[PDB]
DNA sequence: CGCGATAATGATAATCATTATCCG
DNA sequence: CGCGATAATGATAATCATTATCCG
């Protein structure tokens, strides 16, 4: 088996050969890219591909855990593998480079700040945008 | 208040202030809170004629002239305000009401994330989503 | 004005840009090709394009008779720009060039055996398969 | 009759005869319609257990094989038959019955087209679609 | 004429026939 | 095990917020 079986297969998934495939994408991707970028890298290992599949199967990865559903400004999601941590991003203004970074401080003044308005933070978007 | 903070800012930058251009404004600047383009197009029939294409263009160039912050909080339809002179983020009930708030040590922490990083910040996106 | 444009604007259609390029995909077309087949080639002369407004053209200029829609096998429609003549199909089952080919004597006999069994003739279709 | 015209072409062909196979083999020797898969299903169960999921798979086998003749009559589902000795082809009330027919000068022309073209025809497919 | 009336667009969800997975 | 139960797939239509076209 390999990562992206196992995982469907402790999850209870069905595993397909384009869950497995869009899962491999997902797996070797350096960039945050939409669902059309993914659908263009998945039918280029293995052409039995619908983009309706590739639209069913992030919500579902997403639903579990197995990706991460961002949205930087642009009407297109961008879809990440889900990481060992959170991460929040950085993205240069000028060459669209992101950064991910993560601050373990910020989160708990997060929580203070639910805390204080009587809240519970089910979720939180940070994203910061930046210059050299 | 005669002319609204926002319909100052169109004469300034040289832009042609139409009677719904005027109206839109009023609306922007009365609003605390964060409309859809539904809710500015019915605070603005209750004013004046109006049109809905008419509210769409309009906000859009607001936005796109710095005057506007679009929001999407999630639910599909982008919202709306005018550009604080002091920043806040946002805590939104996802239950719905959005309360406003700074923290004075988040707005500290971003800008040494962006400088340990070796870029100045030149504007962030901070929301909070939870419930009681 | 344009051989597409013209069309659209005789047709009390809307010209738009995707209308515009999808109608000139067409137009240069030496095969047949499938619904993504054409999104590829449009979106190659202009990004700014749809696979559902691809859809939604080829099902307009069908029912506008400036596209014809075939059904070769596969699940697939395949595509071509309406011709000045009907013309039928010859498949080469080896290298699976199309043949178009035009016999009046042929759709008399359809007719007559449309007359024949009380029938009115709304449409065919014919498709020959062959080899050397 | 007590072994069907189809289960007999499945022994021939040396493949495996499941009852479910056989019945279906029946009820495909039976038809001189033209059964969508749902009514191949309904039709088998007025005999035996049969799953969809087989009626599916088997119809499926007989047709790769060449037992069976697809045809797609404009109307979303697949419709099927038993390959027959004697061709015809079909002319469809596009309101619902299907007429088999054989114009012998059809056939005649149909040669001459491919002959004409310097192609032998290999199977071809010939549908009238029409009204009274 | 920048606007209104309105239809088109785009992202994405829904539908439904057919297909693959999984399991016993 | 080729099968049943069932969910996944793929082509394509539907939805709905936003956008462009056209016209006066
Ligand atoms: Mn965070
Ligand atoms: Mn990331
Ligand atoms: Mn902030
Ligand atoms: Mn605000
Ligand atoms: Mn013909
Ligand atoms: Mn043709
Ligand atoms: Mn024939
Ligand atoms: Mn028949």
């Amino acid at each position: 088996v390999s990562r992206i079986e196992q995982r469907l297969i402790d999850k209870g998934l069905k595993v397909t050969d384009q869950r497995r495939v869009i899962a491999q994408v997902l797996s070797d991707s350096a960039d945050h890219p939409d669902v059309e970028e993914v659908y263009r890298r998945a039918t280029a290992k293995d052409p039995r591909i619908s983009i309706a599949t590739v639209y069913r199967t992030v919500r579902l990865f997403e639903e579990e855990s197995i990706l991460e559903r961002h949205d930087f400004g642009d009407g297109r999601a961008r879809y990440e593998e889900a990481p060992s941590e959170h991460h929040d991003h950085l993205i240069d203004v000028n060459s669209a480079r992101v950064i991910e970074f993560t601050s373990p401080e910020i989160e708990a003044l997060q929580r203070e700040i639910a805390r204080k308005h009587g809240f519970r933070l089910v979720g939180h978007r940070l994203e910061l945008y930046g210059v050299p």
